[PDB]
RNA sequence: CACAUUGCGCCCGCCGGUAUUCCGGCGGGCAUGCCUGUUCGAGCGUCAUUUCAACCAUCAAGCCCUGGGCUUGUGUUGGGGACCCGCGGCUGCUCGCGGGCCCUGA
């Protein structure tokens, strides 16, 4: 991987995204809810990794976490959802009182698995939860049963799939819930939000969301460098002996190659 | 109950006489219509009765550089959209495998 050809590939892709939005739309009617600064700031940039064989024998619904130097979901206009285990009362008081003001404004809804199976069963109900929140975090005790509850709506698109979080200390619900120290739960939640997620879909092609078009190319290139060097360290089998060329992918534009 | 005659039934209990059975007496009760409630019922009057529930891991095990992190626990309704891709075949058009966006009452 040559960083100079990678970073010069970054400028060409963000520049084309800017000009692609800069063209007047040919229908003669403007958009009320799409400004130029808004639509560039909200288009995500993908990097697509292809392999010589299957990266996994079967679908792994639980996504892995990639530690980034810069957090990914950092904008103000994102709302997160926390799927907890039992006592939602215990964890809603946790958010409301002993959390920082930044974390409280990030949290949109804390929901226990029992209430999730109680009022999100219809596909219309879980579609409304899908559209309402931006990202989803979920307990490690509960990540087993989310595909049955959330259904096809969350687990066919691989974009809002729930991110695991570890509420492991080392069960009667109302007696005592096994909760870790509170201020370091916030660091774990902040770690999950800022991480870029990998999806171990069985086929040869995987795509990672790494940044946005309004970000600087230096901060984009630094993010993708640690992503591609650390993802194939643990997730891709046979290390480079399975990997093939990379492609930086815009959502509506062509793919720029990075061969390996 | 009976022109009411000091007569005669029925239920429970008691007393005195050779008395568990007999005789006589005594005490408390037994009219009709209607109301409220209790209890026992009757009706080829009407109804219900073939259980659409919950029931994965609200944590276990193995590890590492002794305390935090890691790995495994395979679990998704169907359909549609001159949209953007990667990979396999197809002489090629294209078709399969997985993605990015959008829509719809399970």
């Amino acid at each position: 991987v040559d960083p100079d050809q990678t970073l010069k590939a970054c400028k060409a892709l963000l520049a084309h995204i800017k000009k692609a939005a800069a063209a007047p739309r040919p229908d003669g009617k403007q958009n009320l809810l799409a400004d130029e600064e808004s639509t560039v700031a909200e288009t995500p940039i993908w990097l697509t990794l292809t392999t010589k064989k299957h990266i996994h024998d079967s679908h792994r619904l639980q996504p892995g976490k990639i530690i980034l130097p810069h957090p990914l979901n950092t904008s103000e206009e994102i709302s997160v959802c926390l799927i907890t285990a039992d006592p939602q009362r215990f964890y809603k008081n946790a958010v409301a009182d002993e959390f920082p003001e930044d974390l409280r404004a990030k949290i949109g809804r804390v929901i226990d698995i029992s209430h999730l199976k109680a009022k999100f069963k219809a596909y219309e109900a879980q579609r409304k939860l899908f559209s309402e929140h931006d990202v989803f975090l979920a307990d490690t005790r509960i990540i087993n049963r989310l595909p049955k509850a959330l259904g096809k709506t969350f687990y066919k698109t691989t974009t809002k799939r729930p991110i695991p979080v570890v509420l492991m200390a080392q069960r009667d619900p109302l007696e005592n819930a096994n909760a870790r120290p509170i201020p370091e739960i916030v660091a774990e939640i902040r770690k999950a939000i800022g991480a870029a997620l990998v999806h171990l879909s069985p086929s040869t092609n995987t795509a990672i969301k790494v940044g946005y078009a309004n970000w600087e190319p230096e901060k984009l290139a630094a993010n993708i460098e640690t992503v591609i060097r650390e993802l194939v360290e643990r997730f891709v089998p046979q290390k480079w002996q399975n990997v093939r060329n990379f492609y930086v992918k815009g959502p509506e534009t062509a793919a720029l190659p990075i061969y390996q």
